[PDB]
């Protein structure tokens, strides 16, 4: 008999899995919310600020109405190369933001030392991608990399239809801190990373007023062979593609239909993405430069790392946020940790979710969220930034690992406003002026210099309907 080859690998469940890390795809955990788990690992945070900064050049009339299509194509071209590097070095891409990719190498404690060496090598090879690269002279199409290692907690929260996950704890905080010390082309190790690493492998230098260190060189011992060392490390990599599947970038490409598994995984993925996955919408429909309102919610806790207290608090906040967003077809685009705080990137006006009065509604939603979350047990401070304007939306990353992402100056502005004006609801000038709401519902705020924003415009606090 003939033996025709090729397994079919283009099933909905495989397409859904592209949008999720192995941490979730192979997680098999309780559908109970919140769910927390604890493990150890090495984290890599790749700052792709330099790439995502391209949204405003692709806004030019020079792109003739194909700015979004050109932006997604060039971003995915460069980001795909980073993703392939991470995946081939055995890492799990946890999440994309419109500023960073976070990857994880989960291993037992005994293996942290050797896995840091693998992760450092990967980091140097990522820098290597961009060594002789730029567009229109453009100073830096380069990245900055922070590495951390140690204890990691995972939180999964959500309701019967949607799930979100976050990683939290000191290593997560550390990787953020390490990456923001980095200059372009740097690899910064967290203090704990540097304490756990194989010091014979590397030459480092001090970072002033910091215990974190910069990798100058990976200079292995004389008889060292990276390929034989990496092979030994794969013993500890549960899902590293191997044998008949050594030609695949992800074991997840081999997932077969499994309705119980697909029911679980689809909860993490936006319905408009599932529509495309199901071939019920054109594959190009979600790449767009779209006017939206960003509502960026930051929740601060007394404790940053103890998942046991913050997990219920985030779950409670989530149940409220999702009810409020439902009314106006808002979506949670991303949730992540930023310096102790849990941040929800909410978007009003995603594709096929157009509202007329997006602005009064976004403000009213923000205040509702603010008021409810302020009364949630263990939430110390709620801060919300509301900014409106044109943002790029699109599925960003590699064919085998990508996520829908929103990128733009207005996203960065809402993010900065919630950090620089903590404990209040703030909005930009577009939102304030567009709402037509009486001027006394607002307070005009002092101008603050915010890292990464060049002239925010007048900013306002949404004070609300009453003096009280
Ligand atoms: F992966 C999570 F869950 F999204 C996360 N948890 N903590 C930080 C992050 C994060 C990830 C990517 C960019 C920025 C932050």
């Amino acid at each position: 008999m003939n033996t025709p080859k090729e397994e079919f690998q283009d099933w909905p469940i495989v397409r859904i899995a592209a949008h999720l890390p192995d941490l979730i795809v192979y997680g098999h955990f309780s559908p109970e919310r919140p769910f927390m788990d604890y493990f150890d690992g090495v984290l890599m945070f790749v700052d792709i600020s330099g790439f995502t900064a391209m949204t405003e050049k692709f806004s030019s009339a020079m792109y003739m109405d194909r700015g979004a299509e050109q932006l997604v194509e060039i971003l995915n071209y460069h980001i795909s190369a980073i993703v392939e590097k991470v995946l081939i070095f055995g890492g799990d891409i946890l999440k994309f933001a419109g500023d960073a990719l976070l990857a994880l190498w989960r291993v037992e404690r005994k293996q942290l030392k050797n896995i840091i060496t693998v992760v450092i090598k990967c980091s140097l090879e990522i820098h290597g991608l961009f060594e002789t690269q730029e567009w229109e002279e453009g100073l830096d199409i380069r990245v900055k990399i922070g590495l951390a290692a140690g204890h990691i907690s995972m939180l999964v929260f959500g309701d019967e239809t949607h799930s979100h996950f976050l990683v939290i704890g000191q290593a997560v905080d550390d990787v953020r801190l390490a990456q923001n010390m980095a200059q372009m082309n740097d690899v910064i190790l967290s203090p704990n990373c540097w304490q756990l690493c194989d010091r014979s492998m590397i030459e480092i230098e001090s970072v002033p007023d910091q215990r974190a260190v910069k990798v100058n060189f990976l200079k292995p011992p004389p008889n060292f062979n990276f390929d034989e060392f990496f092979t030994k490390c794969t013993t500890f990599m549960h899902y590293y593609p191997s044998g008949e599947h050594k030609n695949l970038l992800r074991l997840a490409c081999t997932l077969k239909p499994d309705p119980e598994l697909e029911m679980s995984l689809q909860k993490y993925v936006m319905e408009s993405i599932l529509k495309q996955i199901d071939n019920k919408q054109l594959q190009g429909y979600l790449s767009e430069l779209r006017p939206v309102t960003i509502v960026f919610v930051n929740l601060m806790f007394e404790d940053q790392d103890k998942a046991e207290e913050i997990g219920p608090a985030i779950q409670d906040a989530y149940m409220h946020i999702t009810s409020v967003l439902k009314i106006f077809q808002g979506q949670i685009n991303k949730v992540f940790m930023f310096d102790k705080g849990c941040s929800f990137l909410c978007v009003f006006g995603f594709p096929g979710e157009k509202v007329p009065d997006e602005l009064t509604h976004a403000l009213e939603c923000a205040m509702d969220i603010f008021d409810f979350c302020s009364q949630v047990h263990k939430i110390q401070t709620v801060s919300i930034g509301v900014a409106s304007g044109i943002v790029f939306c699109g599925i960003v990353g590699h064919t085998v690992r990508h996520e829908y992402t929103v990128i733009g100056q207005k996203v960065n502005l809402a993010a900065r406003m919630m950090m620089y004006y903590p404990g209040i609801v703030t909005c930009d000038s577009v939102t304030y002026n567009g709402s037509n709401l009486p001027a006394y519902f607002f307070k005009e705020l002092p101008k603050k210099v915010m890292k990464g924003v060049a002239d925010s415009g007048p900013l306002y606090q949404y004070w609300g309907r009453t003096e009280k």
